[PDB]
């Protein structure tokens, strides 16, 4: 469950006190963006540091599976959904839902089939189901999560060149994946193309 994770969570996200597990969560949500990319769904992989110190990860893939409790709703709060969707990004058998479990916040909006959904968690909890509130031609996944302050401890803050360093090497072992940095905290911006 994902008490189990919040219970233990240096065991599935890295060391929560030394900034390590609190970069290792950026990576567990890229890591399914870099698979849409790889399935040739995904061209591009935005990803974002908030003022707030939030970390986003837009995609322009398929938008994870809208339909049912949803399916999203299903990958985000289950620890085994993410199976049922030989590269890189993340730690093999953890999924979103670590991350989720793990964020204090979660907003999750999905673009799929002329619509657009969006859905937030509190502490893996969602706040209400997944809903459509628009419609839009674009297709993609986005997830913005705020990391909990009561399992992150000294090293709470992103830390752009941690960041960078793994992103650009990331978009380096899957040559044609687009992987864009931004820090709205300063401006700062990367692009990772090979
Ligand atoms: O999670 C992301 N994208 C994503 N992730 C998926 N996923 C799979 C397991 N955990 C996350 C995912 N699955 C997709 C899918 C799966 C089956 C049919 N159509 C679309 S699109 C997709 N898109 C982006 C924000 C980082
Ligand atoms: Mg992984």
């Amino acid at each position: 469950g994902l008490d189990a994770v919040r219970k233990r969570p240096g065991m599935y996200i890295g060391d929560t006190d030394d900034g390590t597990g609190l970069h290792h969560m950026v990576f567990e949500v890229v890591d399914n963006a870099i698979d849409e990319a790889l399935a040739g769904h995904c061209k591009e992989i935005i990803v974002t540091i908030h003022a707030d110190n939030s970390v986003s990860v837009q995609d322009d893939g398929r938008g994870i599976p809208t339909g049912i409790v949803s399916a999203a709703e299903v990958i985000m709060t289950v620890l085994h959904a993410g199976g049922k969707f030989k590269v890189s990004g993340g730690l093999h058998g953890v999924g979103v839902s670590v991350v989720n479990a793990l964020s204090q916040k979660l907003e999750l909006v999905i673009q799929r089939e002329g619509k657009i959904h969006r859905q937030i968690y509190e502490h893996g909890v969602p706040q209400a189901p997944l809903a459509v509130t628009g419609e839009t031609e674009k297709t993609g996944t986005m997830v913005r999560f705020w990391p909990s302050l009561e399992t992150f401890t000294n090293v709470t803050e992103f830390e752009y060149e941690i960041l960078a360093k793994r992103l650009r090497e990331l978009s380096f072992l899957n040559s044609g994946v687009s992987i864009r940095l931004r820090d709205k905290r300063d401006g700062k911006e990367d692009h990772f193309h090979y």
